[PDB]
């Protein structure tokens, strides 16, 4: 037991967490493929597809870890796609055959959700990406019926020739309920939202659920841009999802439905035992409640779908998911990084200690058998910030590394206002 | 050797860990048996169910295989709850049976061909409509169970049993019109003569316009899960589905499963029976309506039960957690392939599971301690599992091994 | 440390000081041993005043907790003892059935006939019999729907008893067939008149009443009509034995009916004449199955003046809070005296970790090769997921020592077809 | 050097905490020089009297035995007392003639109706807050509360219009259709009220519901002239019997927990009287509903010599009556303790009453070493014999484990005379 464990060194390890040197652990997940690296940490290349959780408050080090991540997959040749707030990652990566989306730049793509839809089963599956899981039961109750009124609503205007937005919104949010009600007739919906008192709030709730998460899809510049085509497109570039800060709560629906329309999307391309896409997403709990993810942490390998999620709080993720779902999807990304919580939240900091884990051994007083935590809560909450625990999947020691601020230069304007 | 603490003098009471080998020399019978992990089940154990726990990519898909193919090897009956169609492009024979509304070699099938005697309508409803997460939920199902098992008793009395013309009825036709429809059957007052009782329809109304659509667009046929289970011949059901479709084929494939736990308690006394029931994934259905009984009453039937469960917190999602920990108390051998260290709750659970063991070593000194601890599972290596059958046996680290099965027919074949 | 060696699964210890005794199973039987004829549980005899303080037997599926109830009946019966069984499939029927015996099964040839309304007796038996057909809700809403099901129940059976046409099949007519109207129109001079008119709210109670009778009523309506009064033959000195019978493939049909009986049995206990000398059996053989009891609480703790002795397989606790809710099912649990653990699956350490603290902790003094003062678990939970099946842990009410028994599968031959078709 | 009082490991010397005593010595403690009652033969103190006892035990652990005893020795003492008497055993052996029995169905039954009880305008709300006990969950009691409304309002004016016939309160409460009862009420507060919105009707709707559950049993009760504020106040009155068969009980709750009620914010009105000595016996405190009074009796009764002995057999029972916080406020208003013993099938309470029983810190020779322990483990209460009983009265007494004694006594009257 050296000057890696902060606790009283030890004659001999038993069982649990073994902690090694930053050095000693390079060494170790060093092979011989081409890696990216976390925090300067060769990654296992089996553990990429197993996805990697950053967890760490404010001021940490995320965007500095994650940066770095996609930098080196990027040196590798690796397609990705970023959800990267205020063009960050766009500006400093960007190349001439990428992709934005962003309804506010000039630069973005045209789109809308019907550029999806291949098969009649598409409707829902991407209905479901429009308008995310609810926060309560009641609010995804109400989230199914927008869903029925979405999916029948836009299926019909795809039939008569006009798959407008402008149109959908119109009818979903805009018509006279009767107009609505007539315009739905013919479809599997208009029994359904009518007959009774209760079928006309389910409507009323499904015009107001709508009339939250479509507005964004109405003001985004039209085009023939598919996701899913780009993904299955070989040459196809990476996909940077900006947006400036002021506008986050306003996006929030849209940029979540275009990374649950990735989650989905992936699960239905076809055989490519070469193919690696990365998904990095900022900040987990910022997004709404997908429908996808889930799926997509634990089916998406054969696709080489590699995810790195940064989380501020455990607790906002709780809030947003709930707290049993929010756990299935901590436990769905295999290797984890510690950037250590603030001294004002000992909750997180006592579970980010107890993550990485307790270890039994043997000290010299004769000999005493001891189980302790390798790294202490109090530690983790005076962690110096831009430093990290790296926890890769499997049997692997634990490190203390520190993280480096490079420098890159920008290769493209972040925003570029849209007229 | 095996327990990764500190050696000991004596061991006094609790779990007794074993070497793989040491346990599969214990578990080692006269008569054929399954493989866990490379370890022998012990027949007894078989009936009892097996509860395989472990986060993704921990290897439960690999050692459901084992444990399917050593079965099928012995000659043993099964339904799998398999995903893409892997199991089935492995070992699917000529004489078995595939159900999935998108493969053209499927079965046809609508739950009217389950129902026998009149009280089926009921028991299969509740197949077709499972439990609510919610109180709430399930009192809106109930209402949807009530206009399902009405409305599809009378189209099979009028001669009409169509899946069709039930979901137009259910879901299509105008509130009047169903009301004139169901008039001569027990849900025509029911449904009527108040607010709260047209509030009633209309929840059933959604209940069914949710379950029922996989149901209709399902290629119509004669074949009947129950027959099936008593044709000695049969073969083995495989129930798949691509991914992509996974949440759209829910319901249905949640119909199916609890299909056959329910009818199983329907098959006529037969004591050298076997039958495996595979579950990929136990949260990943709906809650079930049987398969807690089926679990606890399927023992004459000779049911054999093998699900794997990656979440234990999504159990609890599914059913509740008074529920989910009856469900999960209804396997008696368990295997953890361990979580990731991302959950620390849940490796700190399986640990617990494990169990302590009291031990004397060293004025010897006597302790208490996990003989796996969470920290161990955390740190477990992948394709490592640690076997705990039911009964009095020591637990056992073992390592599963990636046989290779080549590829005896196609996954899926579009319809 | 001479003590402890051979029934405690921990370290031997010097001297006992308080909490949980252990003890062989041989010396448990050699100190519940009485004068008296005895049951026996696990092969040890119980002790005569704990026979009335009811027995718990809990153990996950297949520990074997109905070859124990199987052979405490049996034990019961040879001491000739009369008793209720809750049988599934009819397995005790079919082993211990004799001619004189009564079957309550809708679809067997031997059932007797009876409807709820063969238990009346006085007015106030209305409301005490509609509490057994409709058993109290899992929710607190779910019980007042309930409640305006009872109403409705009691009202409208209480006018057809009296216009002389006590018929289940009328009474289901009228409470969910008749239509909203004439339904109101049959009320119209009972107490159930003006309750459910007036207001949406009135019309919602009536609906959710009509709902809740929809569910439970449909296997009384079937159930084959007779005169049979479980009141009456509990009553019958000469009565034989009843086996509530019913196929597993029906459980969930007849699960209102059965618990409807259950329930009956519970309540008319406590009506019956004062007899010093009667003793009465209720064996259930799963608790949670059915469905929230009314009666089976005070019966528990009401019917020792009754001879009334309880005795109940739990497989889940869980199973149990889920049916009851948390506080009523800990009521519930603690009503029942004597405990029998048949351990848990090791899939379910927080039951194991239960049964474990149930079975309690010991003080004890240890030699350290100076002597060491220790708290322990007698029993280990770790122990108890260890247990092989067929074993018990058997701990009889107020200061009896616990003992690890095995159970012993002993054979019955069949007296009588289990089920016959009807 | 602990000795044989203490389960545990003997001990050098005593420090803090519970103190636990031998049986003979605590009856030696609490001895008095005044005429006592007795807990389990212990003599209680006459302090403690006041502020009454919590008799807590699984069935058949012995509190009837216990609860018998208390009022024998209160009856020799010449005390009066109110006792909840199930089967009418206590009136049987204790009844004497001048006493007062309390059951609807038993010939002996003086005639009652809340009525009897009405002196000033303000007892309306508070005898309707014992007629409509409490509601068990917060909407549960938002319906009693508009029950209470309709209760006050329509007995106020038959009162007044000369009919106070029970009969009539709850032909119009739930019998008249809703306009007449509408009708009925136009001229009282809760005209308005019940009327102008579908959340009115919906109100009065409930209202009737919650009538129809707890008036039923007021209606059939023998009419008369008792009152039991009256008989309080009489000091001639005798000691007064609730009787109920338990194949009855479940109807007569909500009878019965109107008339402890009833008692219990009665005895508030008492005029000032220094000498007077009253207990009130409640066999089964979770059997009752959630009575609206027994709270305020139990903190504001001293002035009026209220003594309260309740049994109580699930903890947990109390707390879905009275919901968890209430329930430990109530169980809390009891000074003085007595365990029975759980079932160890319910180690929970075992481990509540361990508890109760409180820890100690000791020094014992094992060089001192100092301990902190459980006087009485969760394991000693489970295995404790029936008739054994732990008492702890309240203050700085010690504890002590002391054995019931199964006292028989004759009929001295039938417990039960079937009515008419």
């Amino acid at each position: 037991g050296q000057g890696e464990f902060g606790g009283a060194p030890f004659k001999r390890f038993l069982r649990g967490t073994r902690i090694v040197s930053g050095g000693k652990l390079k060494r170790m997940t060093r092979e011989k493929a081409k890696q990216v690296t976390v925090a300067g940490v060769p990654m296992p290349r089996d553990a990429e597809p197993r996805h990697l959780l950053v967890n760490g408050a404010t001021g940490t080090g995320k965007s500095v870890l994650l940066r770095e991540l996609a930098y080196t997959g990027l040196l590798r040749g690796d397609r990705m796609v970023i959800v990267d707030p205020n063009g960050d990652m766009l500006s400093k990566f960007g190349r001439d055959k990428d992709i934005i989306l962003n309804p506010y730049d000039q630069r973005t793509k045209g789109w809308s959700f019907f550029n999806e839809i291949r098969n009649d089963y598409d409707w829902q599956r991407y209905a479901l990406s429009v308008v995310p899981r609810g926060k309560t039961d009641e609010a995804e109750e109400w989230a199914s019926y927008g869903r029925l009124l979405l999916r029948e609503t836009a299926k019909k205007l795809a039939l008569i020739g006009t798959p407008s937005m402008r149109e959908l919104f119109h009818w979903t949010t805009i018509a006279t309920f009767d107009d609505l009600r007539g315009f739905l007739e013919g479809t599997l919906a208009e029994s359904l939202f009518a007959g009774s008192n209760e079928a006309s709030k389910a409507l009323t709730s499904a015009r107001f659920v709508l009339s939250d998460k479509l507005p964004e899809h109405v003001t985004m510049p039209d085009g023939d841009f598919s996701i899913r085509s780009w993904l299955e497109d070989p040459n196809g570039g990476n996909l940077f999802i900006t947006w400036r800060e002021d506008m986050g709560p306003a996006l929030r629906p849209l940029i979540s439905a275009w990374v649950d329309v990735v989650c989905t999307s992936i699960l239905s391309l076809p055989e490519e035992p070469k193919r690696r896409l990365w998904l990095f997403i900022d900040e987990l709990a910022s997004l709404e409640k997908l429908a996808s993810l889930a799926d997509a942490l634990t089916k998406g390998r054969k696709a080489g779908l590699r995810v790195v999620a940064g989380l501020q709080s455990t607790s906002q993720l709780d809030d947003v998911y709930g707290v049993k779902e929010a756990q299935t999807l901590r436990a769905s990304f295999r290797s984890l990084v510690v950037l250590g919580g603030s001294r004002t939240d000992p909750k997180t900091n006592e579970d980010m200690s107890l993550s990485l884990g307790e270890h039994e051994v043997e000290r010299d007083r004769a000999l005493e058998r001891v189980r302790e935590r390798v790294v202490m809560p109090a530690e983790i909450a005076n962690l110096p910030d831009l430093t990290a625990y790296v926890g890769f999947a499997g049997n692997r020691p634990i490190a203390k590394v520190p993280l480096e601020i490079k420098q890159f230069a920008n290769r493209q304007p972040a925003f570029v206002e849209g007229t």
